[PDB]
């Protein structure tokens, strides 16, 4: 009811990174 | 009575962002 | 035949794109 289930969960989070790319205004 | 299985299906979908990086089409 | 568990393993992989951002810029 957890642990292994948690690993499956992490990927769902990854669409967040794409949103960050859009913000990419200036390099730092 | 449990959409937990459905959440697992979503995770497979995020590799799309990785594909965008390969394009390197600057802005878009 | 039936490898539903295998499909979940693919899902773990997308966090890799986020990791590249952590590395920053190299080239050198």
């Amino acid at each position: 009811r957890n642990r292994l289930w948690l690993l499956t969960i992490l990927v769902l989070l990854i669409p967040l990174v794409f949103i960050y790319r859009k913000y990419r205004k200036r390099k730092s």
